[PDB]
């Protein structure tokens, strides 16, 4: 049945432009499916946190022999893939922080990688496919082929091979130029940061519709 | 003075944590008489930047949140450890194709306007200085290998460090997975290969 996994990662508040466009995204998805319910998370103000020497290797320790820590960390690995597992989509918003992904994202993907849950631990046949990841990703710069930042995306390259024992297989919209409002020396480039966020407003909008 | 910094979270099974180690001994050699401050983010990880803490650099003293001034206090003594060194060790593990978590969160701290950089003229304030990053691939990420390309932690570090002037040097040890890894026995040759060859220019230098 018909379930949202609305993630946010931005670390921004008030001035997040991802926050803005999942919210989009997931109230149109509500109107696209209406008997639809929604879980929400929310990494940048209450992130999971890295797993640590102690808490690693959970899933090749057997249950019985975990030390505390392990076992707290399996529980929050139960916890995120349940999460993903009951959604038919999953939008998750990717801010582009120190040309990479949101730390809480990469620790999100790490929990998420857990034999038995999100892929099988004997055949390691994914267990999340057959489900919809709409990625609304932001970034400051331009990053397009013939920009001076093509191939400082650390990012959206990356979620894809993270996520690619899962099953789950990420579909981009992006907006770019972000920085360029907040930015001198960056006031030609504020009409195409208009359309960028214009163009994946288009792209939320005319989601899931005929 | 050196910083040497383990993100290893794979405890007595580590391949990173021995090659930093060696690397701090071989600079305590060529350096005697030389400081070192450790850092273990795999054990002891600086906590995820949250909404609450975020945008410390770019907030006034003065109107920052309570969780800001705790994120700036973390960043004022990273940024320290670094500047006070003239050279860095780091162990970069490649998890889930990206570098650790922890790494992200140090990086993120590290980027600080009037601490890493010039507030104003953004103007890198930690150049001239040695970054050696000992890789650990449990792959074979090298050209036509079905993984090329599927290393998002490498080549990622210089684009992350670029506004501090930090230009990471990579000794990469590849394939640590092909001896305890069924499917894989083909490649302990290799596996052999990088971690001496890694120990070899970790002598070398
Ligand atoms: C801590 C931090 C680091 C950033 N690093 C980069 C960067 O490396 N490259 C880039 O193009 N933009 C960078 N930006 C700009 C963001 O990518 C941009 O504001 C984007 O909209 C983030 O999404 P959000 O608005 O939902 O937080 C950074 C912003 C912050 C707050
Ligand atoms: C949680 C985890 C995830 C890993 N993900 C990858 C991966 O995505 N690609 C890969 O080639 N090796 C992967 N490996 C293998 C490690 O990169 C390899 O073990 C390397 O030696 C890590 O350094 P360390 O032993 O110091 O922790 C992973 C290992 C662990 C524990």
């Amino acid at each position: 049945m018909a379930h949202l996994l609305h993630i946010d990662s931005s670390i921004s508040g008030p001035a997040s432009v991802s926050r803005p466009l999942t919210a989009r995204a997931a109230a149109n998805w509500k109107a696209a499916h209406p008997d639809g319910t929604v879980t929400y998370r929310d990494l940048g103000a209450s992130p999971l946190p890295h797993i640590n020497t102690a808490s690693a290797l959970a899933g090749v320790t057997p249950a019985a022999e975990r030390r505390p820590e392990q076992s707290a960390a399996w529980a929050v690995s139960e916890l995120v893939v349940e999460e993903v597992r009951e959604a038919t989509t999953i939008i998750l918003g990717l801010p582009l922080y120190n040309y990479g992904p949101p730390s809480s994202v990469k620790a999100w993907v790490d929990y998420l990688i857990a034999p038995g849950l999100s892929l099988d631990a004997h055949t390691r046949a994914p267990l999340l496919g057959r489900r919809e990841l709409l990625v609304l990703a932001t970034r400051g710069g331009g990053f397009g082929p013939g920009t001076p930042r093509e191939g400082w995306d650390h990012a959206q390259p990356w979620l894809p091979h993270g996520l690619a024992m899962t099953g789950l297989e990420p579909e981009f919209i992006t907006t770019e130029l972000t920085l360029a409002p907040v930015t001198p020396g960056m006031e030609h480039l504020v009409p195409l940061a208009k359309e960028s966020r214009a163009a994946a407003e288009r792209a939320i909008d005319q989601r899931w519709v005929t």
